[PDB]
């Protein structure tokens, strides 16, 4: 109770991981023959990240994990939680967490606790709140926790197709640090929903529900912001503050980022939420020009246009301020599931001084399909001085957009006939992978060989 | 640490669901044409059970999950976290929790964490420990943590066919429970390992090398019990006790089992252990005979049929008192994977009075291929009273035995089919199980369909 206030739980460093090369919206759009926009503006999308046959689960999560370990100077002994979260399933018992042990066994630490946890795009935020639990309790021996959330999104061909993408984030998590969970502020939903599944084990691609996935995601939306209210209302309530909470009580507000467009129409939705739970809608300047959709419900309004562009317009300054840098990875590297919102995370730390982050809040909605999903929130530490943990972190991700940009577009037939080679290659034993290895970024770990018994061999891209 | 102390954090009640028939392991013999006595002697198995078409690891957790809560007349408002741990996976994305779901609807309690989480055998020891440190951290809303461990275990033909088994375990955890986690007595291992995994997409069996999965259970025993006994020790010294943990400062003792055979071999390679670590073993008058074994190492003697055969005959007492009982289960259904060491803990709830577990300890042992294990261990509450929870607890599971007996023994040739059948199904969609609802144990959700787009639809027969 004292025991928890002391400890400032949050996360300590953040390291990205994408692959080298990505496909071009627009290039794909003239490659799909539709018309111009339909992904760049309609979707909101730039560049989508994909890997060759070289990068699979094992290597993606290999390769951030050791980059971290590497860039933050930290031995493997100091680690005693492991855990990733992933919808990227390559074998049905056998863990990423135990592939990773490879990275351990020269420190003989192997006390690490710590599996795979798995609900679409939500099973890293799973394993971040699993690591944060484990420092609070009675088990926490002192050590770091690491978590890393990876995934390969790829659909298949159609409308869903430009949304795949990427990509692996680890967190480290301990106490002291410079973004610090908000406690007791998890507002959590989830709900059997058939969205989004990966029922079809003949194939690499989920069934999807396209219109019900954007309404699943909108109302869990709703869910989780009103249970997030509800629980701040109360720890606001105890300390004499009688206030609602609202956008302006977000610094930053992130989200799961399928694609740029809904996110933009996610933080409208927010916005929406804020009017009607405001009896004073009518008073409040926020809110001028929003009149004749006083009456409407939320669950009346999930595709209702009108509502749309008319929140959009008035959400527009509140977009550009708290939601679109945190975009950047999303808009030029695609979907990285798990991952994704962790992904926008690292886009606002990437272009914000410590100075600019000090002392805010920063909302994370984070969504899988099936359906889970949490709103919860971090506190960015008051501590913005040269040589913090806040400049360190800061420090760590500044070069991302050099980063990204650092990568080679591929023509979309390439991207095309790669793609219709991994689905071959899917269920493939005894084979080598073809793809470059010079092409990797340094340090990048690789897929060597499958063996006749579907064993995976990896080595490091020096 | 007087946070935790006050807790008392543990197994407040334990349910146990199996299906309605199974297969006698004797008439299983003579349907493969092998010696007499292989299965029911060789391995130590008596009869195995198995699904129909009607049961699926959905309907499994569905099934124990509302059982628990009826018998405890729990509200599903009274649940704040609710995690499945298994390795039956017939969806890559979408976890058992979100199915489970369906329960909550009506109470509209859909604020509670969790997910799924899965490394073989070990997904629902993982769970109880997330479950655990859940209660114990600054996210507890004072409601309990639910957890369920649940599997279908089916091997292609051939050995590994009689280890099979099927069935779910849910775990009510909170404060002030009547078994009480052992703090700070986690003694984990994890390791890269292709002992037992499942790349193949196309199958619902696991690639199985048999020996290494022996040899990784047993190196996997050996480390648990020496960093489980590192860990007391501290604990013991910090408050003024120097002894060392030996076997018999376990009351009970439980293992993850396979089959009956492996288990009465690990409880004597850890007698093996403690022998090894006794500096006067030969003084001590358990070790008498057990000269000729005084230089031996661990590593070397996995397979030693000498020291296996000696320290059998050895452990044979404290086999039946600690461990004998607790694989009714097991020998009366098989192998349940993520919940058999948990049916492991039902058995001995099952046969012992509140009086004869009262203070004792039961030291814990649960292992998956892959590989990832823990030894810890519960401290059994001092109250034995009637009317106690104690009491409660045990009066729970005291007609185990009876409701083994109940079930239907079905002909091997019947099984056979079942299991070809099984096979066949695996990928189908646009179907609907044909077999007997009216033979399900009362109160037992079933499969009723799988559409078009693989989604499924569940009942619950009265
Ligand atoms: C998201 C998804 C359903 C969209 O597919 P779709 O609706 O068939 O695609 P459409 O092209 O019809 O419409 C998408 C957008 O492009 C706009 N658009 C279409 N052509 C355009 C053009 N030439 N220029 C500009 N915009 C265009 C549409 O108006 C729409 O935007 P709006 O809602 O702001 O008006 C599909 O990508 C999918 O299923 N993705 C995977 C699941 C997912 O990401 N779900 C999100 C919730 S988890
Ligand atoms: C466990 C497993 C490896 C055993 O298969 P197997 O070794 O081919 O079966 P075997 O018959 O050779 O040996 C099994 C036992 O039966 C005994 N046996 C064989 N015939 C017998 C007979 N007619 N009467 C009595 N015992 C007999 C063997 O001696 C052996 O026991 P022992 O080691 O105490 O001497 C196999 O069932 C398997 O792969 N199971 C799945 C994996 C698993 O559960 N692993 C455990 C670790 S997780």
């Amino acid at each position: 109770n004292l025991y928890f206030q002391s400890m400032d739980v949050g996360i300590v460093a953040l390291e990205i991981y994408f692959p080298s090369q990505y496909v071009d919206q627009a290039e794909l759009e003239k490659y799909d023959g539709v018309d111009a926009g339909k992904y760049t503006i309609g979707l909101g999308q730039a560049k989508m990240g994909f890997c060759t046959d070289r990068e699979d689960i094992n290597s993606l999560c290999m390769t951030v994990v050791q980059n971290l370990m590497e860039r933050n100077n930290l031995s493997y002994d100091c680690i005693g939680r492991l855990e990733v979260g992933t919808e990227t399933i390559i074998d049905k018992s056998k863990s990423v967490k135990t592939n990773l042990m490879q990275l351990f066994e020269e420190s003989g630490n192997t006390d690490i606790e710590g599996i795979d946890t798995t609900n679409a795009c939500y099973g890293g935020t799973a394993a971040v709140f699993n690591a944060v639990n484990w420092i609070e309790s009675s088990s926490w021996d002192g050590r770091y926790a690491l978590v890393v959330a990876g995934d390969i999104a790829v659909y298949a061909t159609g409308n869903a197709r430009p949304t795949g993408g990427v990509g692996a984030v680890a967190l480290l998590i301990g106490p002291n640090a410079p973004l610090i969970f908000e406690r007791g502020l998890r507002g959590t939903h989830m709900q059997h929903a058939y969205d989004f599944y990966k029922p079809d084990m003949l194939s690499e691609y989920p069934i999807v529900d396209g219109k019900l996935s954007i309404q699943c995601y909108l109302s869990a939306l709703d869910r989780c912001y009103s249970v997030y209210c509800k629980k701040i209302h109360a720890q606001w309530q105890k300390e004499g503050n009688d206030k609602d909470f609202t956008l302006n009580d977000f610094g930053f507000m992130i989200f799961h980022s399928p694609y740029c467009k809904l996110v933009q129409k996610s933080l409208a939705r927010m916005l929406l939420n804020d009017f009607l739970n405001d009896q004073n809608r009518d008073k409040n300047s926020i809110y001028s020009g929003l009149e004749a959709f006083g009456d409407v419900k939320l669950e009346d309004t999930y595709f209702d246009r009108d509502v749309e562009k008319a929140f959009m317009k008035a959400s527009s300054e509140l977009f550009s301020q708290k939601t679109k840098a945190s975009l950047l990875v999303s808009n030029q590297n695609g979907n990285m599931y798990t991952s994704s919102v962790y992904g926008s995370l690292a886009s606002v730390l990437a272009q914000y001084s410590p100075q600019q982050l000090a002392g805010k809040r920063i909302g994370v909605f984070s969504y899988g399909s099936g359906l889970a999903a949490t709103l919860y929130s971090l506190k960015v530490t008051q501590d913005a001085t040269p040589g913090s943990a806040l400049d360190k972190i800061t420090a760590s991700l500044c070069d991302l957009k050099s980063r990204l940009d650092s990568r080679t577009g591929v023509a979309p037939d390439v991207f095309a006939e790669n793609m219709k080679l991994r689905e071959d290659t899917h269920h493939l034993v005894n084979y080598i992978p073809q793809g470059s290895i010079d092409s990797l970024f340094e340090g990048t770990w690789y897929l060597v060989r499958v063996d006749e018994k579907h064993r995976r061999t990896y080595a490091r891209r020096p």
